[PDB]
């Protein structure tokens, strides 16, 4: 209703008003990043401080030790654990575990010199903080709110943001502060499932060029993301989890299997001692990791990664603090922050320490000193080359397309799912109406998707995310504002 | 009495003693400097660090959380909060936040190289180490004492320090150990409203070159000092703070609007960006700056800056002690301590990072090479040309006169207060006999204030200072050592 | 019995089949160094993080706060700490506090360039890492382990270590598996009484060319080690402590006095700096330092000092941990675990400090720029060259010969009692059979001494150590796991 056209329009307007001109097009997006990132990016550092205290006081605090609910925990402790472990569901995830380490290496941070030495030895150790445990924390508070809002204060909220926004929401979030609120959401929400989209497909498309190799083109990325939405709309035809149940069980089941196989092929020892060099250095450099700014020589490092993967960690936050939220009832606060971390913090690390590894170790050894030069078709392109030059180099990258594949398929319906029950009646859940909606969206995730590739950078993505995000930072300071206060006087039994 | 004299002469042989010669004064004061500092720097050093850990026990320990005296607080927890927010008065602040991140750059820390931009990633933060919550924090300690020994211990300090070590003193310190102490304590704490004087004078001098250009010379810093002396002892002269309460009150007005001001003009997104690395920055190397010493290179940095500023730091604490302690009734411990560092943090860091980064800016932009080349006549110089180079260089340089001039008129007149108390009887405040005599050691202060400028480095300010905390390093042990012996066993109720 | 033969043999093959070939020896030595360190280096260092964790835990968590038995301690709480301040009884400890500094600056970790200012600047500190509270808190654990099982689980642990590993043992250590890791244990535990031999041996051996020059050849190595355990069966011989009652108290006597002059000497200024200036780059550099690894620079610092610092400081675990328990009986968890570390690096800091810097001043200002070149005879040669350059150089020498003779003389008997009483029965002391025992492993322990000498290199004393707690690492692990579970249900009163 208030929540459904306000989107739709705002993408359109975006979309034939940016396919009409890329060479124009290319020029505005470039410039609100360089924005946006220099003159605001210090506001998405302080904001995941500010959230990383959060969760010291959230666990050393007075919230802490109380049972967040009732008595009883649905799933067991360790099926918790892996619950959260295994919930990865992206394949951006296996865009950026793989060439993010080659970027830190030919740009480093800090002004050591391209592909030196020192500039490797902090490659992974960015990973492990980009994506260890301080923005996984960022995701503690935002989780205790929405799960306070669920197990204590039996106030079930609905999918859109604004119904938990009255606790603090002055002019009543039920009216158009709310609704302005939610749209404003959902559009960031949607661009950031729209750049999923816009690089999983290149890896797919990438992979099949070693199929009796079907060409890449822009065009064959247009087809194979409408095959999507056409497996996924004939997905929800008919009713039965025979197919989509088990898919995600494999998804899982696969991307465990390979990341075992590069992680054992690339060499154990090996890795196990570039972790752990990189832990020391993450630690050594963790206070300057985090307020890295602008530098007076202004080379633009945190600008382009930490500030555009903290934009990126603000919108997927709430929603993945509702998930977390959902699957943690009997709990202690205390138990979800640790939890959480633990859980989450080993997925996220195995992944980039042995993915990343691997590139390092093809980049370093002379063996495809190819990225640098096969950036001159496809950044895409490198990624597969980086699996390619892998033992059994067909097993695998079968592997690769379709562990690479069937997670976006469950990408897909999963967040067009979320994208459905977000502009839909309260009562139970895919009733009577939720049906040509959810196949709907599916076609605006996608055409938003093709619409970045044509304009074929990474900053299509990059400033996509930031945008986003920007608006979301305030949605969120909110959203946890408004719980506390609640909160607040609400509890001390 | 046996308080009073004691510096009378110690002062007065020191001066004309001086003042007979300065090119042979200006080599003994140049020894005593590079003795106290290489020799015994390290002394100052630790102090701080054990004064701060101080803070973590007078945070978490036994007397945190236990009422610091009676029930009512005397003042609201903001107005507090903003007490200290506005208490600095000082105007060598303006002087040191102008050249000090000059200084960082041009002889950078660390064996960085002059200039470089490395030199100016560490400027600000260096300021934000010297000036933020470290040094602050090994005020609570004192704090926390000198308030205990009034709201819960009703012993009402008499202004000089010995009237507290009974405690631990051994040979009585209403004798001559606390006599010998209380004079030793006042040489100093002389000399430091000496180099306060002795700085803050030029600043008003050399904006007054701004004001149809009445030159600089000598004779000119020795004239309005005096001009000073004379405007406050006839401020004394008759009763009523219908000038000297709203004095104090514009002198906070002026200093937050024309810091507003640079702020503004100088750019926000810079500085909110320099800030946020500075932090990272001050985290990252915070230990190392801590423990920075003679290197095995025997640059002379932490003994120019640390050891000089700390030494300083040493000097005003007891006395900033009083104070806060004096305007912190009702406050538990752990709030004193949050609460002064939070308040007098937040104060001196906007300060240095505002003045300091327009002075940065300034250096870095070919705007004014003037600061290596204006040390060609005067310090003091470059530091007005660092306010002239901005917008509206009148209505500024005009600001930046009178809050200058007005700041230390205050500073003239409350430090000589103090500086009265402590050599008078016991019973009530300023009654028959506190008249002549406040207006005498006004005389005191602007004469050795002169007498460091005649010598002309800033090393005479330097060593004044440095010679000056050495005692009160011990001074201070006691203080704290006294207090906690007594509450020891005199508390857990 | 099932602990006596198995190292006997295994020792024994290793040995003339060692004698029988040094060129070949000193070629397998090499690659299981090469092989251990590179390979699984760190899995050493993650061992100690986890029991520097451990130390937290046992500080903050539940089995803190907690009586470690019964009411009384028997040893005042300043004899207690002094006991562990005097502990100190290797003559080892002599060698590498003296030329460790040299090897840190001659080949720095980090890639600072040999011998620089850098260089020279992270030197100490990493000895203060090395030899500082992070390996003393290691101990902790084994150590309130050792003493629970102790004091209030009365089960006096009979000296193999099985005799506490029911408790977790699965196949009940009092079989098999038990004994096949006591003797594991014991067999490393002697290699590594043999490498403190044979680095004790040439300092006292070189020291004695300045007694009227007897010479150092190995063969007088030989005669030394042996003239040791003569003169130490005929001192078990009959019973008296008349002599090594005062030897130990002798041996602590010289070594204060010793490194009391060579502190004052050697100029307490530059010590008090460069000791403030290492902290500061300790604690800096402490997570760079915990998990510093083969980089991908591959230059085998890490590999060289700390895996191999590590690994002894795992075999001596347990063992150093049942002394402070018998020495800690009243005491509280967290008393033990402070007064330790307290205690512990007090006694370790000094030492390193003092020596150390004393070579750094030697090497720098050039006065013997010798250890360079004297390597071309004698590593142990420089050490005494490095106690040679100072003043009385006379008095000291002797002082160094002495104090360096009458440590190890103490060290063969301690370690042969210790070694004695975990081959022997159960009910008291030293009792009818612990006689020709300890007499005959004395022969055992100097032999290997030699033996490691013949084959001459730094590398045979450092594998030794390597392969030796490359088991004692899960030995260690176990002893601990063991302790948990017991005292998990075992506590709560
Ligand atoms: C990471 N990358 C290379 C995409 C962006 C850079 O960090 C910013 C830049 O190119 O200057
Ligand atoms: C899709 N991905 C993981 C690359 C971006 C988001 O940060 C995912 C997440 O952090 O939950
Ligand atoms: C990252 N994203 C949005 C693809 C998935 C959600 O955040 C989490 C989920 O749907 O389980
Ligand atoms: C995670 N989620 C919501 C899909 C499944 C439920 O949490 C499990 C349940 O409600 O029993
Ligand atoms: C800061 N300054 C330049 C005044 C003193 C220096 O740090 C010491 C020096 O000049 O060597
Ligand atoms: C006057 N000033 C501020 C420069 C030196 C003192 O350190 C002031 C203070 O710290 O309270
Ligand atoms: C710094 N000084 C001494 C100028 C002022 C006092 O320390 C504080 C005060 O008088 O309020
Ligand atoms: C700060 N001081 C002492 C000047 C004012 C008093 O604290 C206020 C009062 O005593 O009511
Ligand atoms: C310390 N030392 C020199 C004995 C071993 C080195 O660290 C390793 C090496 O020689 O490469
Ligand atoms: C003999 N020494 C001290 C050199 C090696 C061991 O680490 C000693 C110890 O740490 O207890
Ligand atoms: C280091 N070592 C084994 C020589 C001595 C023991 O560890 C401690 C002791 O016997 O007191
Ligand atoms: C340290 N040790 C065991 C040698 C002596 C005893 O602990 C002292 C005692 O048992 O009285
Ligand atoms: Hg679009
Ligand atoms: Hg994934
Ligand atoms: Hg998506
Ligand atoms: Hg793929
Ligand atoms: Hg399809
Ligand atoms: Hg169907
Ligand atoms: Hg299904
Ligand atoms: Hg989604
Ligand atoms: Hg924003
Ligand atoms: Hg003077
Ligand atoms: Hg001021
Ligand atoms: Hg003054
Ligand atoms: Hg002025
Ligand atoms: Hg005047
Ligand atoms: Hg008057
Ligand atoms: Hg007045
Ligand atoms: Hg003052
Ligand atoms: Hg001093
Ligand atoms: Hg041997
Ligand atoms: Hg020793
Ligand atoms: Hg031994
Ligand atoms: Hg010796
Ligand atoms: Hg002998
Ligand atoms: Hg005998
Ligand atoms: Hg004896
Ligand atoms: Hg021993
Ligand atoms: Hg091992």
């Amino acid at each position: 209703p208030k929540v459904f056209f306000p989107p739709l329009i705002i993408v359109g307007i975006l979309c034939w008003l940016t396919v009409r001109d890329l060479d124009a097009a290319n020029v505005v997006i470039n410039a609100v990043f360089s924005y946006v990132t220099n003159v605001w990016g210090w506001a998405f550092e302080w904001y995941m401080v500010v959230m990383l205290f959060g969760w010291f006081w959230l666990v050393f605090g007075p919230y802490a030790k109380k049972r967040l609910g009732n008595e009883p925990p649905e799933f067991s402790t360790a099926s918790w654990i892996f619950m959260m472990f295994a919930s990865c569901t992206s394949a951006a995830v296996l865009f950026w575990g793989s060439i993010e380490i080659y970027y830190y290496i030919s740009t480093p941070p800090f002004g050591l010199e391209p592909n030196s030495t020192g500039a490797k030895e902090l490659g992974l150790a960015y990973s492990l903080f980009h994506w260890g445990p301080l923005p996984w924390a960022t995701y503690s508070f935002l989780s205790v709110a929405f799960a306070y809002f669920f197990f204590v204060r039996k106030m079930e909220v609905i999918r859109p943001s604004s119904t938990l926004v009255p606790l603090v929401g002055e002019k009543h979030a039920k009216g158009l502060f709310g609704t302005i609120v939610d749209n404003f959401y959902l559009v960031a929400l949607i661009f950031a499932m729209g750049t999923s989209l816009g690089l999983a497909t290149p890896l797919v498309t990438e992979c099949m060029q070693w199929l009796f190799g079907i060409p890449h083109t822009l065009q064959l990325d247009a087809i194979i993301i409408t095959c999507w939405i056409i497996l996924n709309a004939i997905c929800v035809a008919c009713g039965l989890q025979k197919g989509v149940r088990i898919a995600s069980d494999v998804r899982s089941y696969l991307s465990f299997l390979m990341l075992g196989w590069v992680f054992i092929v690339s060499g154990a020892s090996f890795i196990m001692n570039y972790f752990t060099d990189s832990v020391g250095m993450l630690l050594m450099y963790l206070p300057r990791m985090l307020f890295y700014t602008d530098p007076i020589a202004k080379g633009g490092f945190p600008q382009g990664w930490t500030v555009f993967y903290w934009a990126w960690w603000v919108i997927y936050a709430i929603q993945m603090s509702i998930f977390l939220a959902r699957i943690s009832r009997g709990r202690t606060v205390r138990e979800l922050c640790f939890g959480m971390v633990l859980g989450l913090t080993a997925s996220t690390w195995i992944l980039w320490t042995v993915l990343g590894s691997n590139t390092l170790l093809l980049i370093d050894k002379n063996i495809i000193n190819i990225p640098n030069l096969i950036e001159q078709y496809g950044v895409a392109r490198a990624i597969i080359e980086t699996w390619a030059a892998l033992p059994l180099s067909t097993a695998t990258m079968w592997g690769f397309f379709i562990l690479c594949f069937i997670a976006t398929v469950t990408l897909v319906n999963a967040c067009s799912y979320t994208l459905a029950m977000s502009t839909c009646r309260e009562v139970r859940d895919g009733e009577e109406p939720p049906l040509l909606v959810r196949i709907g969206w599916s076609i605006l995730v996608g055409i938003i998707g093709i619409v970045l590739l044509a304009l074929g950078g990474l900053k299509p993505i990059q400033t996509a995310i930031i945008a986003g995000g920007c608006p979301l930072f305030f949605v969120n300071i909110m959203v946890t504002l408004s719980f506390i206060k609640d909160a607040k006087q609400n509890w001390k039994d």
